[PDB]
């Protein structure tokens, strides 16, 4: 499947994508204001992310530190990446289906608009100024709004007990984003597509 990685924002991004324990193509690579990187992503694949960095450095080795989103020093992720990020996240062809969703469940920090290129199904977005209204106790320093399971390492906020409810803080990211996850049992904001689609992901939309 194809994904066309579009930095419509005015600073330069690093995108990534990883399934987790592996890179998605190659991994990571600089979009300045206005590029795109389309990659191919091999059927079937379930759990995959796309998401920004923001304020990296890399040497001529790649290794090197992002502010946002870090995967472990690498600018080819093959790892995910340290909150805050706000996700796309998807799982293709898995019975006759993909599922794709946003996630604000580790944070945000950029928006992003993940819109089927192929037929059937409608895009999600979220594109509200979460970092300009961020609650102080989640602000984070290096830039972002975190999620408060990260800020404050409970089993209400982790949902560690598998019973959580929505929090003050879940309904800050679900009041600017409903179609985004605000927390891990979120009513599903998911969107079902049919098998083998393809999509473009864009951060910075309305920029």
């Amino acid at each position: 499947a194809t994904f066309e990685i579009v930095n419509r924002c005015s600073y330069t991004v690093w995108a990534a994508a990883s399934k987790g324990d592996a890179a998605l193509d190659a991994g990571g690579r600089q979009l300045n204001s206005g590029e795109s990187w389309t990659i191919n992503v091999e059927p079937g694949t379930k759990g995959g992310k796309i998401w920004a960095r923001t304020d990296c450095y890399f040497d001529d080795s790649g290794s090197g530190i992002c502010k946002t989103g870090d995967c472990g020093g690498l600018l080819r992720c093959k790892r995910f990446g340290r909150p805050p990020t706000t996700l796309a996240e998807f799982s293709l062809n898995q019975y006759g289906k993909d599922y794709i969703d946003i996630s604000n469940i580790k944070g945000f920090n950029v928006p992003m608009d993940f819109s089927p290129t192929t037929r059937g199904c409608r895009g999600v977005r979220c594109a509200a100024d979460i970092v300009g209204q961020c609650p102080a106790k989640l602000k984070a320093p290096g830039g972002g709004c975190n999620d408060a399971c990260t800020v404050f390492q409970t089993s209400e906020y982790c949902c560690t007990t598998g019973k959580c409810g929505p929090t003050e803080y879940s309904r800050f990211f679900k009041r600017l984003c409903p179609d985004a996850f605000s927390y891990v049992l979120d009513k599903p904001t998911t969107v079902t597509c049919p098998g083998s689609s393809n999509y473009r992901v864009t951060f910075c939309p309305t920029a």
